Parts: structure tokens; sequence; C-alpha cells
């Protein structure tokens, strides 16, 4: 059973990092990829930036094309439009926190 969650965060340096499969991983300032195998859920918070939304597409389509040999379908959603399939895995959505600053220019990135 494939269930993975990626946090997609940054501005000039955007990274996708695997995090625990939980609503507690989400915030409204980043994008998240909930990978369910033959379906990949691309979710972006209201305060996600354009570079995160772009990279979320690259990651979801890269899983689809490179890991799943094109077989999977990517579905785009946002807060309040989550597909039933997402809620079946994560449970009902709680109130979500804000993100943190994306730029960390002096820190190893
Ligand atoms: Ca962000």
């Amino acid at each position: 059973v494939v269930q993975r969650l990626f946090q997609v965060k940054g501005r000039r340096v955007v990274r996708a990092t695997e995090v625990p499969v939980s609503w507690e991983s989400f915030n409204n300032g980043d994008c998240f990829i909930l990978d369910l195998g033959n379906n990949i859920h691309q979710w972006c918070g209201s305060n996600s930036n354009r570079y995160e939304r772009l990279k979320a597409t690259q990651v979801s389509k890269g899983i689809r094309d490179n890991e799943r040999s094109g077989r999977a379908r990517v579905h785009v959603s946002e807060e309040g439009t989550e597909p039933e399939a997402m809620l079946q895995v994560l449970g009902p959505k709680p109130a979500l926190p804000a993100g943190t600053e994306d730029t960390a220019k002096e820190d190893a990135a």
C-alpha cells in the first residue's frame, strides 16, 4: 500500500520532503503531495507561493511519469475542496496553521 506525503516548501530553493501522513503535517502556506499510488493528490494552501505550486506539479508529475510509468492520475485540490479519497486517508480536516518563512538565505538549504 503506497501512502506517502510530501511537503513542498521554499521560494528560490524549493524542496519536497517526505513527512508523516497526517493533517498535522499540513499548513496553509505550502503545498503538499499525498501519494496514494494510482492517484496522487496535489494540494496547495491559500498562502503557498507560485514557486511551491510549480514545484508541486513537477513532483506529482515526476512520481506519475518516473515512478508509476505514467499510470497514475494527479488531482489538484486546495483547502475545502479536498477529494473524498484524501479525507478517507487523513480523516476530517482540522483548522490548519500558517506556514513559516520560506527563505532561509544564510542556512544550509
Ligand atoms: Ca510557503
